[PDB]
């Protein structure tokens, strides 16, 4: 796997030469199977909004998260056969990673997936057989979340 530089629009080992290596942002450590767990995972500089509808939005606040960032790995059940990503694994075989449970899954799940290209502003990819969501621009205080699929994420998809 290598990753994708957004500035560069090129792919690297693991530093690009122009960049310097992906920069990770850490979920906020909530330990697994603990009520609401999901939501508390929310990193720092983020917020996961519910409303009384019961459905989730999640936004970026205080600073500016740098375009580049990289957030996750998107967690849940893995397996086999609302909130279900496909992997491609090392058997070039078909993997589900489920974020249903919110006691077991990150902050991730309450990402709203967005094909209105205006408002993208993360996209998702696979590295080592997980999802993980980088900004593909920077995303300013009370921005909020918008993801869809990187470009090779859908051409790997396609096997
Ligand atoms: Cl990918
Ligand atoms: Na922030
Ligand atoms: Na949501
Ligand atoms: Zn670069």
């Amino acid at each position: 796997d290598f990753w994708f530089c957004e500035s560069c629009q090129e792919y690297f080992v693991d530093e690009c030469p122009n960049h310097g290596p992906p920069v990770f942002v850490s979920d906020t450590p909530v330990p697994v199977g603990i009520p609401d767990r999901a939501a508390l995972t929310i990193p720092q500089g983020m917020e996961v909004v519910k409303d009384t509808s019961g459905e989730s939005d999640v936004r970026c606040v205080n600073e500016v998260i740098p375009k580049g960032h990289i957030f996750g790995p998107y967690e849940g059940q893995i397996s086999t056969q609302f909130f279900s990503w496909l992997i491609v694994d090392k058997n070039n075989r078909y993997k589900s990673i489920d974020g249903s449970d919110e006691t077991k899954a990150n902050w991730m799940r309450y990402v709203v997936i967005s094909r209105e290209e205006r408002e993208q502003n993360l996209l998702a990819f696979q590295h080592s057989e997980r999802i993980y969501f980088r900004a593909c621009r920077d995303i300013r205080p009370g921005e909020w979340l918008r993801v869809w699929y990187s470009e090779d994420y859908m051409k790997r998809l396609h096997s």
